[PDB]
This record gives C-alpha cells, sequence and structure tokens, in this order.
C-alpha cells in the first residue's frame, strides 16, 4: 500500500471514502455523506489516503481552524480489516509534515468517550479534573491512548458534554521546533 495525498478529482477515491465514513460513523454520516466529503476535499484543508490495491485502507484530513497556525485533526479513519498494522500512525504523522509545511503549529483534536471506556467517563469531571486526567487509563480500546503514543497530550476536557459523564477528551500537538522561550 502507499500512502499519499488524496487525489480530490477520482471520484472512486471519494465515494470509497464516504462508504468508509457512513460504515464507522453511521450516526454521523448519512444521505448527505457525498457533500461532507466535498467538503474535506476543500483546498485549504490537507486530505491523505491510504490506499492498497484498489482499496481506501485509510484516510486522515486536517481542517484550518486558526488561521493556517492551528488544525483540527478530522477526520481519521482505518479500514476495519486493517487496523493495528500502523497505518493510523503513518497517516498522523504524514498529516503532520502535510500541516508543518502549510505553516502550521499545533494540530488538534477532540475524541468522546461514549462507551465508558476511560477513567474519564463516569466521574465528576470538575472534581479532581486535571488529577484525574494526569491518572487516566484506558479501560475499552478507546484511541485517546493511541494519540498518546504518537506524541498527543490531553490538554483539556469538556464535562459531561454527550450527557452526564460522558465527556470530550481534548487533545493537541505542537508539531514544529518551539522558537525556545
Ligand atoms: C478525529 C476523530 O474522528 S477521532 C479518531 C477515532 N477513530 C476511530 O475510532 C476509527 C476506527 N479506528 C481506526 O481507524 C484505528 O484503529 C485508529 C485510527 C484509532 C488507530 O489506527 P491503527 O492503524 O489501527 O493503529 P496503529 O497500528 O497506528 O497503532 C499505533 C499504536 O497505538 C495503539 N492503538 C491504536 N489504536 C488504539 C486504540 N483504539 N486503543 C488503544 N491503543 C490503540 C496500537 O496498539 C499501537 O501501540 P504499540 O505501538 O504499543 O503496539
Amino acid at each position: 500500500m502507499i500512502i499519499s495525498e488524496f487525489d480530490r478529482n477520482n471520484p472512486v477515491l471519494k465515494d470509497q471514502l464516504s462508504d468508509l465514513l457512513r460504515l464507522t460513523w453511521p450516526e454521523e454520516y448519512g444521505d448527505s455523506s457525498a457533500e461532507e466529503v466535498e467538503e474535506m476535499m476543500n483546498p485549504e484543508r490537507i486530505a491523505v489516503a491510504a490506499v492498497d490495491q484498489d482499496e481506501l485502507v485509510g484516510f486522515i484530513g486536517a481542517i484550518p481552524q486558526y488561521g493556517i497556525t492551528g488544525w483540527e485533526l478530522h477526520p481519521l479513519v482505518v479500514e476495519s480489516s486493517r487496523r493495528k498494522n500502523q497505518i493510523g500512525t503513518r497517516l498522523v504523522n504524514y498529516l503532520e509534515k502535510e500541516v508543518a509545511s502549510r505553516g502550521g503549529i499545533t494540530i488538534y483534536l477532540g475524541t468522546d468517550d461514549l462507551d465508558h471506556g476511560t477513567t474519564l467517563s463516569q466521574t465528576d469531571l470538575y472534581e479532581h479534573t486535571f488529577d484525574k486526567v494526569a491518572s487516566i487509563q484506558n479501560l475499552r480500546e478507546h484511541p485517546y491512548e493511541f494519540y498518546e503514543k504518537l506524541g498527543y497530550k490531553i490538554v483539556g476536557v469538556l464535562p459531561n458534554a454527550n450527557g452526564w459523564d460522558k465527556p470530550d477528551i481534548w487533545m493537541a500537538k505542537t508539531i514544529i521546533p518551539r522558537p525556545d522561550s
């Protein structure tokens, strides 16, 4: 397989992406799936594909939310039969260089804990907020640990976002060398 920039003019790659998003997050992607993928094709954003044979085995994107300095990692999906084989790691690393070249300094993302897959859920997050964030533990293979192993740190939490004790975990990473103090 090869990871490279997404052919934004390939109708098949786009359909494959639409299918991948609908099979992974059907609650977020539905009938207007094609229109949502077209938004991911916007010139200002970055679109990186992981392709093997005739399949889109993975995809990653980033939106410039704060000028060209603050990018959001959205989305990131690997085919179910292709996970835990480093595609995600290679895709995130590829995105980081894409962002850096465009003047980006940091990439952030938000990953919710809806299935009680982290110790940050089912607990009053306003109580010892940051002591809890620090002592976090993965209970159900929650993707937060993935980003953590890639250098992203939990920089914030949104308590009770998806209902009682179901927070949104905010993670970020500065991709370029700090100009010192
Ligand atoms: C931006 C958003 O929408 S949030 C992103 C959430 N994405 C999803 O849940 C979609 C479905 N999942 C996937 O696409 C993938 O499993 C990803 C993107 C979460 C990870 O990609 P993969 O290629 O499967 O993981 P990769 O092989 O790079 O794993 C790298 C390391 O992180 C670990 N890791 C990967 N996924 C997870 C996870 N869900 N939970 C815990 N650890 C994980 C791996 O075990 C490995 O650790 P090791 O080096 O100690 O062995």
